[PDB]
């Protein structure tokens, strides 16, 4: 259940500057998440590069926020990598 | 540009028994679909080959929430096969 998903979250979380913009996009557009400002953010950190610190600061974002942003983009993307195989 | 969107989900439209419970799933959990007799309504058609008229009648849809739900997970799986090769070796 919960805490094993958590788990499986930390252990495939997503790190600055690990995709391309339009991976990104794609990501975002199969995501539920509709905010501009946390697109932008997190475009910074994943595509652009900045640090976490970096980024909160831009966006006046507090960890909580942008921890849970990039937890939902984590697991769409563990999703994603394990639907690749049958695209491929 | 709905108009041309509704055109390609046409011609990307999901058949029945055309993928596996695994496969099913991950689509599902990319979804925002939430009810749980769509869910196994999708899944019986999807997975289990299942005709439309089968599933509508056990799981109490429509034939718009069929037809919407059915458009949901091919538009996802049109949009997946575009992320796919981000996860290959090149």
């Amino acid at each position: 259940g919960g805490d094993a998903f958590l788990l499986k979250l930390r252990e495939s979380a997503l790190s600055s500057g690990s995709m391309s913009e339009e991976q990104f996009f794609l990501l975002i557009g199969i995501s539920s998440i509709h905010s501009d400002r946390v697109i932008l953010a997190m475009k910074d950190y994943l595509v652009s590069g900045h640090s976490r610190k970096d980024v909160c600061e831009k966006y006046q974002m507090n960890n909580g926020y942008f921890s849970t942003t990039l937890g939902r983009l984590t697991r769409l993307n563990v999703l994603v990598a394990r639907l690749a195989p049958y695209y491929t």
